[PDB]
């Protein structure tokens, strides 16, 4: 049985680009397991506010994609701050983990935690200084087991994959005796 | 397994800082290693102490100035005539004659973190990456929690070199008790 001190924070962010030094982030999802990878409890997903001036000034990627998401419009709608956002994730985060106890858990992580200092400082130190990024493994498959990877942007569905990803390398890639 | 070309190589890299604050500390020792995709060591690079005037020097805490001090770095860095700029173009010419640009991983033990100071300090070579990174710190984070049995047997010095060789034998030993290869 799992307790503050055993748990893992899952956390994806959706940004307006990819330039960690200028970029903004506009939404936020986080998902709480065990060390065993059981889902305990989902986060919200908070969508962040930005001015028309940023949205109209991502590149044509982003902009499909943000778009197509229905990301852009609930940006547009959304009254939250990144400070709204941050202290809205810590609020249930402290229900859940204590405080430099879990690693930050997802894929391609270091570019989340990037975001996260410039942004959201004190969320990014809620987290151990830790990583464990679901991608590093994949590096390794690919390398080492190409044959099982033919059996593998909306944030709380991409942290579902990443935790689903991990358990499939959990069956097939780690010796779990 | 096939042999290894320019675009199936691994780099392994490493930094000393002055500290842990990504945005305001320094770079003061730098190495790589090349690897193939099955973790052959086939080339160590230059091992390069990065200057910094006395005032830097002063300013690091005291476990960095324990460290660098009973290591033999800072003195080196004093007596370096290289700029974080020279160390970078030393690196990049190993670099090439190995590795195509952006093939590669970051690969390493806390890569992020050396990856964030790489971006500041010598941006030339990070981009020389693959923005993917490889991380074995996330390995140790997952046999801590389902193999902990193992780690007893995980292997000394704290030079960037000797780091980056520490780094590789720990995912080999993963690749022998962790890892399904079959
Ligand atoms: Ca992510
Ligand atoms: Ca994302
Ligand atoms: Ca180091
Ligand atoms: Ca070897
Ligand atoms: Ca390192």
């Amino acid at each position: 049985s799992s307790t503050l001190n055993t748990r893992l924070i899952w956390i994806d962010l959706e940004m307006t680009g990819l330039d960690t030094d200028n970029d903004q982030i506009i939404e936020i999802a986080t998902i709480i397991t065990d060390d065993h990878l059981n889902v305990l409890a989902e986060g919200p997903v908070l969508a962040i506010h930005q001015p028309d001036r940023i949205l109209n000034a991502m590149d044509e990627w982003n902009t499909r994609q943000h778009g197509q998401s229905g990301l852009i419009e609930r940006v547009r709608r959304s009254k939250l701050t990144a400070r709204d956002a941050e202290l809205q994730t810590l609020e249930f985060l402290k229900k859940w983990v204590n405080p430099k106890v879990s690693p930050m858990c997802g894929n391609s992580i270091c570019q989340d935690r990037r975001f996260l200092h410039r942004l959201m400082p004190e969320l990014e130190q809620y987290f151990h200084y830790r990583n464990l990024d679901v991608s590093t493994v994949k590096e390794l498959s690919k390398r080492w087991r190409p044959e099982i990877m033919s059996g593998l942007h909306l944030a709380m569905d991409d942290i579902r994959d990443s935790i689903s990803e991990l358990k499939y390398y959990r069956e097939y890639f780690f010796i779990m005796n």
